[PDB]
């Protein structure tokens, strides 16, 4: 049940049921749903709790938009429109835009950034950038992406914030594409299904840079795969990313609907457990301030302590 | 002898007379020297071009100050005193100590946190501070450290903006002694000299968790050496660590003077070379933007990509 192909589970069963009732302390923004899934390379998985409730991705998909604008650009063009630092602010925060001149976004993590790469992804309209997106999607899940409609037009009418620095966004040209266009693209990939399971598979292939373990096959450059690491480590968990990496030590990446994906690169995973590494899949739709899965992140910070996971 | 104890030294002398011209980019505020150590655990260490020139730690100095005071005072208290959040800023930003309530510096690599530290280390007077953080210098270096005078002198003169920062957080509360003192071990600190060899063997030490290789002791408690790795990955080289993360991707810290001194853990260098890991020291006077040596940079930049030294 608990273990299969596609003391750690036993760890993780308890752990989950240790952490599920911080939830009272998060916000949505049922938030007492903890769910993990941990996958190594020859598709040992692990997982607890509500592991297979479908959530929405949300800014998780930031990365994969990312990882798919690379592989169609080319890294040097989308640095042109986005650069890779850290804020200090809120992952919606828009002062950067208007303070630090020409006003290109600080990194693809942040809302900003990842709508400057929405703009940027190839195609004539939101339904062919869409179509690419779900194309690279498909590769490393193995299946089309399912779009949750019901949130998509949830968050369609209530995205004042994210139109606002779309519009910024614009004004200083860093939009290489309509607003609503943008927008469409933006909302339908953080309106992407998945469970723990899926972003775990993706979370392991990043692991191994863009190498997918159970296909046998390259499907992300490695320089490209590198960077998403990179980036997710230092900007990934947004004003909370030098928290994560000094007191959990492992990529990540977070999503206000309360997803975390993770990875664990080869050999820093401590000899014993995980040893090839491994992706990570988790679920916690009660979040801090900051944005991320409030008790999702107690179970990371456990876990990498635990079983020493930290990359430092 | 390039190679000796306390393909890659003929590359290293290489590289080192290939990016020595560029230089002329940036500027010091001799501008020409380049130099670099890489040490390994069995003691072996490579060497090429102005590796054995004397220069000033500068804020080098603020990663063995925060070892110190987490040493000291252990990291519970540490952390009550400074964050470990990058700013998105410059390292000498006086901004988010007023604009962020109630003040606390976002890390301690960044001038603000770095004179908080100062301010927590343990004695009553400047002097007191100072032993202690010599005594710790000593443990790593195996000597004890010396100070330019003349340089602390001319520091001491003209160091109005941290002065205003250290007034600024004397004011919020988060300087645990008096303003004159605090600023006295801050730049003798920065002060103290060093040689490429030297943050060598500290970033060895580092990368070994603070175990020293060539003595065969802990000689910081392994956390504490953990911690500074984090923070010197995320906020090590200011508003420029997106970038460098990204780009070449181990710790790494630089002082205005031209150091930067970096590490490679174990395994997380390749199959060869350095397997085991190291410690690399860097000098190049000529300084970027981001306060960060320029050609010091694009060495360490060459190294890791055609070393594939990245820890992601």
């Amino acid at each position: 049940a608990m273990k299969e192909l596609i003391n750690p589970a036993l760890q993780l069963h308890d752990w989950v049921e240790y952490y599920r009732p911080f939830a009272a302390n998060g916000q949505s923004a049922n938030d007492s749903q903890l769910g993990i899934c941990v996958l190594e390379p020859d598709g040992t998985m692990i997982h607890a709790g509500d592991w297979n409730v479908s959530f929405t991705m949300q800014s998780i998909s930031k990365v994969i938009s990312f990882i798919a604008a690379c592989m169609s650009r080319g890294i040097p063009y989308v640095l042109d429109r986005v650069d890779v630092e850290p804020t200090g602010d809120a992952f919606n925060s828009i002062i950067r835009l208007e303070i630090n001149k020409p006003g290109k976004p600080f990194n693809p993590m942040i809302n900003a950034g990842a709508l400057t790469i929405a703009s940027i992804l190839p195609g004539e309209s939101a339904y062919e950038k869409l179509e690419f997106l779900y194309s690279v999607m498909e590769t490393l899940i193995g299946k089309r992406p399912r779009i949750h409609e019901e949130v998509f037009r949830s968050e369609w009418e209530t995205a004042h914030r994210n139109r606002a620095l779309a519009y910024y966004l614009k004004e200083t040209n860093f939009l290489e594409a309509e607003v609503e266009e943008t927008l469409e693209v933006y909302l339908k990939q953080c309106a992407m299904e998945s469970t723990t399971e899926d972003i775990a598979l993706i979370g392991l292939i990043l692991a191994h840079d863009g190498y997918h373990p159970i296909r046998h096959e390259q499907v992300i450059p490695k320089d490209v795969a590198k960077l998403a690491k990179a980036l997710m480590l230092t900007c990934g968990m947004y004003n909370a990313s030098g928290k994560y990496a000094a007191f959990v030590g492992v990529p990540a990446k977070s999503g206000v609907s309360g997803g975390i994906m993770a990875l664990v690169p080869p050999s820093a995973r401590r000899e014993q457990p995980f040893q090839s590494g491994c992706g990570i899949g988790i679920y916690g739709p009660a979040i801090d301030e900051y944005g991320n899965s409030l008790t999702g992140g107690m179970l990371l910070k456990h876990m990498a302590q635990e079983w020493e996971l930290s990359i430092f």
